[PDB]
């Protein structure tokens, strides 16, 4: 039961990403409110961030844990520009959850080509999880096509941020 | 992150298949009661009706939402005959739902030839379901065979019907 | 107390339009959430989807078991074009559903032209809920009159939809 | 939907593994009480002997019920010989919960390769729990390196045995 | 007061018995359910697996804990044939209970030979349950001569496997 | 009232700090539990890292949305060697909560120097926390001195982590 080298590799790669993903977000989501003046739409990224930089992280340190896999710590990441306006903000939150499905779909087909199936059966969470923010992200994307007005925008956002659940299959 | 297409043509596939069984469901527990006097028995085809017409056709319509796969509703069915008496009508439904265990069967391995993992994810849902399903329809078959009394049948039926739960792995 | 069998087509036939329609509306539901941005929308449309694919139907079935009418499943039914925006896709729901008040209508004048009179007092509920069901509708058609905002629109329906009620006539 | 013989075999054997284990571990319960003098550390191999002849056998005989594969029964296991001290005691838990992982994992890529979609969910139940018998068997393997005092070592199992919980991804 | 050698291996002879007569009625268990299509004869006989395997059998092991006696795990077992019908099936399970009662009264017999009147005053409570254990099972084998429909047995079973209880005597 | 350059930059300083401690942090979490089989001293020091990666960030990009202060995020971390043992990984964590003491108190002498009095409230947060995060980290440090048991160590860890409270003064 000796770990795989490959997956070890790529898993390592995927807690950095979501460490610098999560850095981002927390970037965006004082942009979104400080100079976008949408406050909701900056608690949805910040959430996001939250998200990214916990349970995305952790879950991959505790697999490490168990199955003698090596964590390393190599954090690379400065903000160096902004979007122009909140509309391209979400876009590019978008685009990012875009390539964490394609990172999680290599991880998986990984596993499978190894005959890990721990890592096959640990990574469905992150496959369900790739679809499910990228959804949410998507959810706030439509909103900046459907009104042209900063206020209703951002009054759905809150609704969305304030809503208490849990999709059968995705989570 | 391009849909596949082939998945998209299986999955609507499979959506006609929940829509048509649906309906055919729907006929069979009106004859189970109104022919066959067996109105447990019907009861029981009719939750399996709404079963196929509600979260199995809704899932597959909510996945398309998430990824651009396509919709397509085209549907045609008709019940022209119907068998002879209930314990045929049960097997019949036992046929069919064996049936969906073949076409579930053959996404999952799809999925894995597409290397499409939010797919292979989605479907396990209907894997674990196609054997959930068929055990609930078999435990009705079994009855057939047991008694030769239609009210006892009925009394069994109930029982089932209004019992009230989830294995940890069938659900 | 023979069975009136204009009577056992004319709502073999609704029963038909009714599963049919629940379909059509399922996808226009799928559609109006999926490429017109309107959730609150989807959700509306789906709920009529479940009314016409539910008591609509199922209460012609249970009406012709007990009075040795005959249930017919023959369905048929294509999507193939959609309307282009928001506003025209629930402007085709009115429409459809202005021609189930005509559909029952008949009904109605059938069931008295026979002196079925058990018939006329089935069918009353289906003369009152096709007044209901179209100033559903209709509140809903109103409101892409009454704003250019889709959001506003979406915040409109989300209440409409989210409303725990019984008019004392129209139900 | 025939089923598969291998996968019928390996299942067996699977079977087989869990009683023979079972009824090792409650020996060697028996045995860290009795000759070691560490009751909770022989309640906690005594909770895993129960684990082994208790769900890992009995979701093999289930699931056997569901598809037409045949349960066999062949059990053979004698305790000829008892490691020296409780430390080489749990080290031999530990090594035996490391087969399980790897026989595990041969059930799993069999089940790919024969395409048994059904036989792959079943068994992601078996993945998930290798790992996690295995990290808790750890856990207590770890306290002997920690401490020379049996009787801190025993208080820090009775916490673990005596915990009251399931992490998100493996249970 | 040195521990009895005739007694300590008279007791892991019945320990022994206890496990082999656990597995088989496990497999018993399965195949009631199974092929004769009687899952509530299924529980009836699982229940009393699980309190061979049980207590039956750690009562022993706790007892060994207590006085010096030696735990022996010797444990060969194979369902090689099966009863061909669900009367036979419980018809066996009644001979071999009724064995329990043979081989616990002499135990009883020897522990007052040998002065043990702390063993004597153990196996009381295998002396209770001999007659308990072969009364429960014998009101099972009687349904089989009270009725020729399955299902009718079926439901008596339910009832008995779902009854909340203790003679002041039999326990 | 024009923002101060010198605060804006040494406070950019201070969010790089606490982002990049609580990277660390969080990988000596996992070093504590994984490498020196302390989960205890393993949950300390994740506190300590989401505390770093929370409200000491959070309130500084805050603070700048409030005042027009710049907000940088440029993050560069890698853990490329790990201390011996958990005695010196907690030692390790006690420096670098010092230096966190040293740079607050610039920060602090800087916003007086700029007669920043909205800037010199700001950090009298950091001031108090500056001490009672190192106070608890030093209480940790404590105990290897203490003890030479391990699990000793960990079961006073455990209560100072499962503790519910606040100093008048230090928080
Ligand atoms: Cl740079
Ligand atoms: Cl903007
Ligand atoms: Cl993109
Ligand atoms: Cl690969
Ligand atoms: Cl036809
Ligand atoms: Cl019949
Ligand atoms: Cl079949
Ligand atoms: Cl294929
Ligand atoms: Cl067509
Ligand atoms: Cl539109
Ligand atoms: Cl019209
Ligand atoms: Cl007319
Ligand atoms: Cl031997
Ligand atoms: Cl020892
Ligand atoms: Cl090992
Ligand atoms: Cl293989
Ligand atoms: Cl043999
Ligand atoms: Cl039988
Ligand atoms: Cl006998
Ligand atoms: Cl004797
Ligand atoms: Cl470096
Ligand atoms: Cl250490
Ligand atoms: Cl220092
Ligand atoms: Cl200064
Ligand atoms: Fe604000
Ligand atoms: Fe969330
Ligand atoms: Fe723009
Ligand atoms: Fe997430
Ligand atoms: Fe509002
Ligand atoms: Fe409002
Ligand atoms: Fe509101
Ligand atoms: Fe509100
Ligand atoms: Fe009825
Ligand atoms: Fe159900
Ligand atoms: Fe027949
Ligand atoms: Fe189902
Ligand atoms: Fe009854
Ligand atoms: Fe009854
Ligand atoms: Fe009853
Ligand atoms: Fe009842
Ligand atoms: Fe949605
Ligand atoms: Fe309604
Ligand atoms: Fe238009
Ligand atoms: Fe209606
Ligand atoms: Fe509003
Ligand atoms: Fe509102
Ligand atoms: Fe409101
Ligand atoms: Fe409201
Ligand atoms: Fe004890
Ligand atoms: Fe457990
Ligand atoms: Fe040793
Ligand atoms: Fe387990
Ligand atoms: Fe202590
Ligand atoms: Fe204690
Ligand atoms: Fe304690
Ligand atoms: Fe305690
Ligand atoms: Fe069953
Ligand atoms: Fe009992
Ligand atoms: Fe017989
Ligand atoms: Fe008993
Ligand atoms: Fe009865
Ligand atoms: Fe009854
Ligand atoms: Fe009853
Ligand atoms: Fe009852
Ligand atoms: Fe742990
Ligand atoms: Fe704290
Ligand atoms: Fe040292
Ligand atoms: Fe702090
Ligand atoms: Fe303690
Ligand atoms: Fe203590
Ligand atoms: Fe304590
Ligand atoms: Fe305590
Ligand atoms: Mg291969
Ligand atoms: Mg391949
Ligand atoms: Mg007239
Ligand atoms: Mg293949
Ligand atoms: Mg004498
Ligand atoms: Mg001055």
């Amino acid at each position: 039961m000796q770990k795989s080298n490959k997956i070890n590799d790529a898993l390592n790669q995927h807690y950095k990403l979501n460490v610098e993903l999560g850095l981002v977000y927390a970037h965006y989501a004082h942009v979104a409110d400080d100079e976008f003046d949408m406050p909701y739409l900056g608690k949805f990224i910040q959430h996001l961030s939250e998200d990214k930089l916990g349970v995305h992280k952790e879950y991959i340190s505790d697999y490490f844990k168990r199955n003698g896999m090596k964590l390393k710590t190599d954090v690379s990441v400065a903000v160096k520009s902004i979007p122009s306006d909140a509309k391209a903000l979400i876009q590019e939150v978008y685009a990012r959850e875009n390539e964490v499905r394609d990172h999680v779909k290599a991880i998986a087909k990984l596993a499978l080509a190894e005959d890990d199936y721990e890592s096959f059966y640990f990574i469905q969470w992150y496959v369900r999880d790739g679809l499910k923010d990228l959804t949410e992200v998507d959810d706030v994307v439509k909103l900046f096509n459907s009104s042209n007005d900063k206020l209703i925008i951002e009054e759905t956002i809150k609704e969305m941020v304030e809503k208490e659940s849990e999709h059968e299959i995705w989570g």
